[PDB]
């Protein structure tokens, strides 16, 4: 476990450089922002359109991305995983150069090979938490080529700002493998049948549909407030003796041994590679697969009375 | 599919009753004052101790059980399920009187048959969900004096639980659809499902950080975009991988098997299996209820997530 600080950051090894902030979300804004509140020339190259337009009323300065690393001395790109792949071949790889920052926000098209840098460029990333009121950031390195890339990347965190509750060093496997599985077998994947499967229980045992949505869903916010807080043994101590109980003796029953099986087994698939290039091949197909799962969960019913729900009168 | 506001209880039956709430939690309080601040005559029920007195500094000229149920028309049972039974028999039954009305917020000790009331009174019931503005919850399960629902309903705005709006409920659907909620999803599925992802990332050799935060400690910005804009939110703020991951992974995780299980706690709710397994531990001196809690308190989930949380701001 190796944590840096902001007092533990002694050297500034971005300011002489410029940044080149490929995209313009939430996350894009977030850096290419946090930069210029530092005194840093940062730079923003992004496809014209909506969020081209968003940037330039913000008072930033958005280019083609091919001029906008032609121009910097770091690369971060946040884009899309399943466009990052093209766009770095006919766009950023041309127009490389020697001993500087290819960074990332997340490992994917690295660890899985998509995207491969030549040896001469860093090749690091930084993760933020959380808000992205501090939650401690992640940071990692592939390539060191121009022997800073260490103090170029923790420079970076702390000129976003991650550095103020901590980094926490990884590899871009660690980081990848741990943000894929969370969201597949407990936060979103996970929860969400979790919730449908609770859901479906109530209503097809002929209790009503509103009240069921508040039970399965809509009072679980209190639940994860708490344990976001106080952790888990906050949540056991907030709710009343009759939940905590049947916590512990349901929950098991709910959640048996071979629901840990299965997460595992979706874990193998995304260590060996099963996932990545199942959502690539499929992006290639113009997202068919994708695209029809995400059509088709709009038929469940728990979301047309969540939405007539808050529609209230 | 039909709720209640202000503008539906034309006709106040609260006007010139004394009301009697029997304890002083965070709810016996909130209920306490909301109905004096509009206007009606309230009285405290407890025990001597120091929440007696904390009742009595706080505004209110409060007597004990017994006494507060004979001078009030209307008594309100705010304590917790294990002791609600005991007060009831030795306390408020006796001084019960005809057309009174027992009120609570929640079903259990009714539904389970703990409190059985006499045929002459009152039953129904409010519960609250906000402690924002979201919908209550009313029932009636007597109605002896002919004025049952029009006394809950009035009811229901002097606590202020009416500006959301109030839907009807009984005290079966009330008590099940709760108790399934805590032990299928909320507590028992959510937090058995953070644990066996949790457990999956650190037997595969990531470290313990990075798998506390990527199964707990970023489920709040999930369970907020939820909150906000259903499920269907979550799927359009999180990435394509993300939500490519959700869809063929969450089947994965969470199978038929799961929802069946889900069916089985269920019909142990309603059978009136869990409540007086509940009760059995309680009067038992909670000493499995005590040992499951200290197995939960071992998990390597919470001391990481105090190491964890004590570097945040
Ligand atoms: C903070 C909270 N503690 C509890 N305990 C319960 O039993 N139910 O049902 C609830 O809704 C809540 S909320
Ligand atoms: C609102 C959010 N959308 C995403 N999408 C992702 O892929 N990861 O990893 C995240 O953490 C988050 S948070
Ligand atoms: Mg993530
Ligand atoms: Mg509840
Ligand atoms: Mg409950
Ligand atoms: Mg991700």
């Amino acid at each position: 476990t190796t944590v840096y600080y902001d007092q533990d950051v002694k050297t500034d090894a971005l300011q002489g450089k410029k940044i080149a902030v490929v995209g313009y979300g939430s996350q894009g804004h977030a850096h290419a922002q946090n930069l210029k509140d530092n005194g840093y020339d940062v730079v923003i190259g992004i496809r014209p359109g909506r969020s081209f337009d968003k940037a330039k009323e913000d008072g930033f300065d958005v280019f083609p991305v091919a001029e906008a690393v032609k121009q910097a001395d770091v690369i971060m790109v946040l884009l899309p995983d399943e466009i990052q792949g093209d766009v770095y071949k006919n766009e950023i790889e041309p127009n490389l150069e020697k001993h500087n920052a290819l960074a990332f926000a997340h490992g994917f098209n690295i660890h899985f090979g998509v995207i491969q840098p030549p040896a001469d460029v860093d090749v690091f990333l930084v993760a933020p938490k959380g808000p992205g009121s501090a939650v401690p950031s992640l940071f990692g390195i592939q390539q060191d080529a121009s022997g800073q890339a260490r103090n170029i990347a923790l420079s970076y965190a702390k000129g976003i700002g991650a550095t103020r509750a901590g980094v926490i060093e990884t590899t871009f496997k660690e980081e990848t493998e741990t943000d894929l599985f969370g969201e597949q077998a407990v936060l979103c994947g996970g929860v969400s049948k979790l919730i449908q499967s609770g859901f479906e229980t109530l209503v097809e045992a002929g209790y009503q549909p509103e009240l069921a949505y508040f039970e399965v869903l809509h009072e679980m916010k209190l639940i994860v407030d708490l344990m976001y807080e106080g952790g888990m043994e906050n949540v056991r101590y907030s709710i009343s003796n009759t939940a905590e109980f049947g916590d512990y003796v349901s929950g098991p029953r709910v959640i048996t041994p071979d629901v840990k099986e299965n997460m595992k087994a979706v874990l193998t698939d995304i260590q060996n590679g099963n996932f990545s290039n199942r959502f690539i091949e499929d992006n290639k197909n113009g997202f068919k697969e994708f695209y029809k799962l995400r059509e088709e969960q709009h038929g469940h019913q728990i979301e047309k009375v969540g939405r007539e729900l808050r529609e209230m009168m």
